[PDB]
């Protein structure tokens, strides 16, 4: 529902993300587009060019983006979301 906190790796633009999601549908897939009525949490990182997949499953999500990615100019970005439903 709202991020918790951000796990940052050793690694260049790899992340994970911890925080308590539902487990009513904690299927797995990999999808990655902006459009309208799909979660804005997804959407929102479409709008940003190195994301190429997204991995939802369990209470945690893993993003793949390219190395030319930087999650200084998401965090302003994907906050948004949930400053506004918070």
């Amino acid at each position: 529902m709202e991020i918790i906190a951000i796990s940052e790796t050793p690694n260049h633009n790899t992340m994970k993300v911890s925080l308590s999601e539902p487990r009513q549908d904690n299927s797995f897939t990999t999808y990655t587009a902006a459009q309208e009525g799909q979660p804005e949490f997804i959407n929102r990182l479409f709008e940003i060019e190195g994301v190429k997949s997204i991995f939802y499953v369990l209470d945690f999500i893993s993003i793949d983006k390219e190395d030319n990615a930087n999650w200084n100019e998401l965090l302003p970005q994907i906050e948004n979301t949930f400053a506004k439903s918070n």
